[PDB]
């Protein structure tokens, strides 16, 4: 009994989304390492790497599970979505044989073919899901999903021999043969499904924007009963000032904002580019590795211009911010690999509208007193210290922040690195939900059929029979949700902005022709859809 | 057991990322984006940052002058201080294999603020040698990690060479030239991952968490 | 229900190792004898031989069952491994048809094909397993295992007619048609498994090195209470000497070493080579047959040089020693058959570190008294007898020795020849475990499909349809093991040396490129891994 | 019943290490304070201190509990050691004059 699965079901409790897509297994070569030496002149760093004949299914995004309309209803009626479960089923396996002839390529069923699939419930192989690498089902059903090959990075002893750093691999090099593991041989007419359930421990990710500025919550009517020290006068007077309720910037507050990198966003107009936005490394010029979204901050802020409420607001993209690259939708001969070093035009930028818990901000202590009169001219040296602008405002004990919202393309989960102690790891900087035990990587490969054996004559094994498998991939995921409790207010509350396409056409639809009749162009919004829809009092 | 993988390289070297990091702005507001390939380990945006780090110099100063104290939170310009020596969980000393033909004796780098167990005298008679004062100790056990660490030894928070930040670029409100790229003490952020120091064979087994109102990760001394 | 089997499981009691490999059955010709006449000028000796259309599976090595890492953990945590069981399962049988055309070779499934497999539980066919002949699964999964053809040697009446000896075969010639025996026809979608259990009588083979020199075990403090006769003085004085405890060489001992051949190892530098190392034969020059590892001794000893503790120790290879030939790992067009007479460069030499129960030794009675004064000048003749150096120190009643350790490539079992009386046969000189009833030879052959029958016209049967079978071969083996009881000692005990590759790269890993980009080179240690890891008091 | 205790026992679950050592109690003086004044020129900082006639037993190290070989096997076969318990017994007290 194979049934095509699809459609979503909303309930008050739970959201159940189901897709099915024809998938393909290319024949992947045998285990091959990919060793790319690093260079200190560039930013390259040595990777030992491995490539595997196996291929896995990466279903991890919201965009995969929620149809755009299903993502719309998600926000309208709900708040606090948390993922509950994930099923994946391979079914309708059919394995073609590609026979290359001078006549031509003739594909024909192989009644004898098979595929071999298994999942890691033991997490015993390098867990490659959740790093936001583009292997996903195309947004369009009817766009075949060709399963990504599986590979994994491993490190050796990494030495700086010269301008170029190389890994000699005399340690810590691992070779995982997935061949050696219990897997389930499948063949035409076999159904393999793997059900999985996220921890109950996952946090509820709010779908709604905080109402109030963090630092302005109080009664504008009364004066405070506290007196902040403004500064000293008349040599030791230490004048005190009692802030009125209205004074929002000046009122002492119980709870500080979360951390901030206070990075420049389009404040540098200079044509020069940062090699890397934020990188914790210990080479003056020798090397580095980025920590890009090092904090939970808007990657890009709307920041409405003021020229008569300019129609196109200036969108500020913070260095270290991240934008989802728009995939090519059934796009033929536009691959345009000739653009190198991965320059990407017009990515989805995840622009927040500055409904943030706290306005975008950059200076830890910004003030203009003049000298601090401790370390005032300089400390013990020529070094002029305790400079007022301090980058990276740090996390203090009393503190409050919200992580990034859920973009429609946001990754759903990721694997909290297996490590002794971790801190707020449940909120990944880059995505939805850190999980200790994630959805297993489901490894699939064509059962290899070798060619005719030689009578021990030339000792070169004939290449495997060229063949490929195509199958339905059922993947259903259940989300726990809570219907929104509307703030009880007398105002109609302006909805989150409906998506906008550069084209001006409706988003997530097939446009007839963009300078072609041939194929329709599926249109995605100019910017990343953000799951934050309605205010809620903080 | 030692962690296998570099923190920042865990992913499939085969695919390109589906994210685009902003590399920098061009042509006055172009804001060029770059999609890192899977292989690019340093350049790939990551969900989980390293733990804190003091980025202290280890044998990079060759100067015969010595630090009175390695790390000390105190509020006297010259009046007083008290050390916080192993202020973070970091290798106290890293092996850091030399490269001269894979030199047989690797240069062991001892981070200031690192700590080494003093070798006790084993039934050692009349070698007490108290005449050496101020507790100068020769050849202590240095707890040298081999740099199998979760993340390689590292020192700069934001290290880059753009030129001016073009916020507080020449200076802030003053002559003070601010937001200097090298920031010491890379701080603990909300998403973060680290491992505490391993268990040396001489490592103390327990300690008493000070009786105090609120403590943070006190279970790992 | 066919499931791919793999992975190992360690327990305190038992080790269970499982592999699965795509296998192939070539079409082997009909029964053909191979008769090679012998020559007395050379060492050749006549063999009647037989070749069979059948093919068998030889799974016998440790390297097959234990993944290198699984062999590592074997030593770290265990001692005394003994083999418990062996399962073999053929499954996922698929039988291609090779159609040769002027167009080209087109393989296509044959829904009608079959294979015919059976096992000898009666040992009624010549048992060919366990002689260390290279038919084994390649170390790399993904290296197809093409089952070896089956053949057997038989002897006739062997006469020296001339310089060349020939077997006339007027006796003792046997013809085994495996066709005539009960076997199980298999076809696409059939599962055939054969479970087997070693005797309980097998000895525990220690994985740990003896601590103490055999001849030095005693209290260094006391003097002995025995007096050895050193020699006679003053014409009949017969001076006696009481050895002190420290004197290890001179102290009389209850238990002698095992046998020894005291063979020269690299002491001959001469370019001349031994035709055969050790051969019990009765032809002055007419003929011989080797007994190569005639005793349990180190085949090769490390024997550390002294030049400032020279980094590369001089490895001494005892004549009659044996070394495992390194197989070519997915190695293409390096077959290099042009090297003839089987000259092999750089085999795995099974080098012991001289942790032996007794140091390497060569002289039975070595002494320099001068004449024995029995048979002193000569015996009854010119022959000068009872020469002090006696080769082949013999096994005496009180005696103690250890057999060779278990190399990672060591064969697991062998069949004790069916014979009236045998002596210590349970320890094969060359390998792991002699067994009375070994794992059955599992004979497999393609079910033969003849070509179109002629209308009795040319009376030459059309060749069989060219076809070959490929299938999964599950082979699981269980080992009984005992966790090590650590010698209770205050010292950390230096581990057995980790493997070393000539390349310097980590052993048992895929190296990217050796002067090629094309395929990775799987790297095996310079010398045979030895299963002896930690000392234990003897 | 006084028995000399020693030796370690490894199990899959738990590691049990035992040592026994002849110990001595010196006669320690009465309560004495040690007051060392601090100096800003140096790094010295004032400590009031106290010294007690009492003496305590500090058993706290891994090296104390794990014999080097017992520490070796610890690593070879195990991971994730956490301390479970600690017993201390004074016995065979004999007091010289």
């Amino acid at each position: 009994k194979a049934q095509w699965i699809g459609g979503t079901s909303f309930s008050d409790s739970v959201v159940i989304t189901s897709h099915t897509r024809t998938s393909m297994l290319a024949d992947r070569g045998g285990y091959v390492p990919v060793y790319k030496q690093g260079s200190h002149v560039d930013s390259s760093q040595p990777v030992m790497g491995m490539k595997t004949p196996y291929s896995y299914i990466d279903v991890n995004a919201l965009s995969a599970h929620f149809t755009p309309r299903d993502f719309q209803q998600l926000l309208d009626e709900y708040d606090e979505i948390k993922p509950k479960s994930l099923t994946i089923a391979i079914s309708a396996i059919v394995i073609k044989d590609v026979a290359t002839n001078q006549t031509g390529t003739t594909v024909s069923d192989s009644a004898s073919g098979g595929i071999t699939v298994f999942a890691d419930d033991s997490y015993d192989y390098p867990y490659v899901l959740g790093h936001n690498q583009d292997t996903l089902p195309g947004h369009l059903p009817g766009e075949n999903y060709v399963l990504p090959q599986y590979g994994y990075i491993t490190r050796g002893r990494e030495i700086d021999q010269q301008n170029s750093i190389v890994a000699i691999s005399d340690h810590k090099t691992e070779l995982f043969f997935l061949e050696h593991h219990d897997a389930e041989c499948l063949g035409t007419g076999d159904h393999w499904s793997h059900h999985y359930e996220f921890p109950d421990d996952l946090p509820w990710r709010k779908l709604s924007t905080p109402n109030q500025t963090l630092y302005a919550r109080h009664n504008p009517i009364p004066s405070s009963r506290l007196a902040i020290m403004t500064g000293v006068d008349n040599d030791g007077t230490a004048i005190w000032k009692r802030p009125e309720g209205m004074d929002v910037g000046r009122l002492p507050l119980n709870y500080v904002p979360g951390p901030a990198l206070m990075m420049p966003t389009d404040t540098q107009i200079r044509n020069t580019t940062f090699r890397d936005p934020v990188a914790i490394g210990n080479p003056a010029t020798s090397d580095r590795y980025s920590v890009a979204p090092l904090v939970h901050q808007p990657w890009s802020v709307r920041t409405e211009e003021w020229l008569a409420n300019k129609t196109d607001y200036a969108v500020h993209n913070y260095l270290g911010g991240v934008a989802y690259t728009r995939r090519k939708h059934e796009e033929s001969y536009d691959k345009h690999e000739e653009d190198r070093d991965g320059r990407v035009t017009n990515p989805s930028r995840v622009v927040q509208i500055d409904g943030d818990l706290a306005a975008p901000h950059v200076g830890h202590t910004f003030f203009v007193p003049g000298h601090t009169r401790v370390t005032s001219g300089g400390t013990d040296t020529v070094y002029s210290p305790k400079l007022y602008q301090e980058p990276v405002f740090p996390l203090f004990p009393g503190a409050v922040w919200n992580p990034n919202p859920l973009s429609y393309d946001c990754q759903i989960w990721t694997k909290i690195p297996n490590t002794e102690c971790h801190f707020f790891a449940q909120y990944p900087l880059l995505g939805g939900w850190g999980v200790l035990t994630p959805p297993p990587m489901i490894f699939v490969k064509l059962r290899s059929q070798p060619g005719p054996p030689s009578p021990g004559a030339h000792t070169v094994p004939q290449s495997n029979l060229n063949q490929y498998a195509i199958f339905h991939l059922h993947y259903s995921m259940q989300f726990l949700v809570k219907r929104r409790k509307r703030s009880r207010r007398h105002n109609p509350e302006k909805p989150a902005p409906f998506p906008t396409t550069d084209s001006g056409r409706m988003p997530f639809t097939l446009a007839n022709s963009l300078k072609d009749p041939n194929t329709p162009v599926y249109e995605v919004p100019s910017d990343q859809w953000i799951a934050r829809n309605y205010s809620h009092l903080l």
